[PDB]
């Protein structure tokens, strides 16, 4: 009945462990610490993922070259370029048990479901969608997201995975573009030149996985009202077709007004009706994080969804704790609105809709 909340020492610094890469997790856990909202969770401490378990959908050479390079390099090695390091997943040292810790922790949330020790399990530091069986892409060297949804397909039969991030989910739909059991269904911006480029309202999966992807390209400055009329004309089509029996939900924070993205221009209440909606359905939900680079805004937008997991309202006052300066100078727990104009023209929205109605006709 309790939410599991998947959590240690270890984990939260090994998540914070990477060099250059900001140190988020500690933030993200002491925030929701100091609201005192772990003490209302089953607090459970996550495996690491082993060889095998990240085999489940990585392949062996990826895993083993992810290994070499978490060891010894940075450069120096053949590979790593076509193995998709560099720039957004920069090879530094402890890659390889960065990523088993993170598969681990999403693989135990799961575990947690199947077992049935709850209907909601959390890893706000898991999330990474853009990885592939080969591939490091976006900050992503793992794919866990695949590896939950992987490991709950182990107990439930259709399993529907909810991409909020900013960005196109296009690791988690690639891994099952070619099957009818998951379902993906991401909202993103897509838009010449944005990352990763992928996602169209047209993509829609392929053989026997055709119509079991669901893609809603969104332009910048939309806001919570918005978004979440979207979020639900689409979810609400979905459940009915595809009738999951769990769910993985990403919520990237990068949404979120503020962040550097400078993209779209959500609040964590906006993604908090979202989350809310899905709640309401009552099926295992595997909660992760994901982007969300305004790194205070990203621990105040989690731990305000954590809040909304729990139903508890929680005080506007960040209360303090370790990282409390960093929360000024106003020092509230709430999110402003840039002043940034909506792209998005309601009779696109209409035409996008419309057309995920029609491909979802085919399901299933
Ligand atoms: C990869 C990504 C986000 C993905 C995501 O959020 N997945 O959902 C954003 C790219 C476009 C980007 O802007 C960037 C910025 C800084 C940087 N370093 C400082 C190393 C590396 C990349
Ligand atoms: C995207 C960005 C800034 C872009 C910009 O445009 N800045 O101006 C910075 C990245 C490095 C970042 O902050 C980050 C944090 C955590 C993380 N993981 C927990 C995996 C991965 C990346
Ligand atoms: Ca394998
Ligand atoms: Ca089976
Ligand atoms: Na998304
Ligand atoms: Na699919
Ligand atoms: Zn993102």
């Amino acid at each position: 009945l309790v939410p599991v909340y998947i959590y240690s020492p270890e984990y939260v610094s090994m998540c914070d462990s990477l060099a250059k890469i900001p140190k988020r997790a500690s933030m993200v856990h002491s925030l929701i610490e100091a609201y005192a909202l772990h003490k209302q969770m089953r607090i459970v401490k996550p495996k690491v993922a082993s060889m095998e378990e990240m085999a489940t959908f990585h392949t062996d050479a990826y895993l083993q070259h992810l290994q070499k390079v978490s060891q010894e390099g940075d450069d120096d090695h053949p590979d790593s370029i076509e193995y998709g390091l560099g720039y957004d997943c920069p090879a530094t040292e402890g890659i390889f048990d960065y990523a088993a810790a993170i598969g681990g922790a999403t693989i135990t949330a799961a575990q947690c479901l199947i077992d049935g020790m709850c209907k909601v399990a959390i890893n706000w530091s898991g999330g990474w969608h853009h990885a592939k069986k080969d591939e490091a892409s976006g900050f992503c060297y793992l794919n866990d997201a695949v590896l939950g949804i992987l490991r709950l397909r182990r107990k439930f039969e259709r399993i529907l995975y909810v991409d909020l991030d900013l960005h196109h989910g296009d690791g988690v739909e690639d891994a099952f573009s070619f099957t009818s059991k998951v379902m993906t269904v991401s909202l993103h911006k897509f838009s010449p030149g944005f990352f990763p480029g992928t996602g169209d309202v047209s993509d829609v999966g392929l053989g026997k996985g055709r119509y079991y992807s669901v893609n809603v390209p969104i332009q910048d400055g939309i806001q919570d009202e918005k978004y979440y009329q979207i979020c639900e004309s689409v979810l609400k089509e979905v459940y009915q077709a595809f009738n999951p029996k769990a769910v993985v939900l990403q919520l990237g924070a990068d949404t979120i007004a503020g962040d550097p993205m400078c993209s779209f221009n959500m609040t964590p209440v906006g993604i908090g009706k979202c989350l809310k909606y899905i709640l309401q359905w009552q099926l295992a939900t595997l909660i992760l994080g994901g982007g969300g680079y305004n790194l205070a805004n990203t621990a105040r937008c989690w731990t305000y969804l954590t809040g909304v997991i729990l139903g508890k309202t929680l005080s506007s006052e960040i209360p303090d704790h370790e990282f409390f300066t960093a929360y000024g100078p106003d020092y509230v727990l709430e999110i402003t609105p840039s002043c940034r104009p909506d792209r998005n023209e309601p009779h696109r929205i209409q035409q996008i809709l419309n057309y995920i109605k029609g491909n979802l006709k085919h399901v299933v």
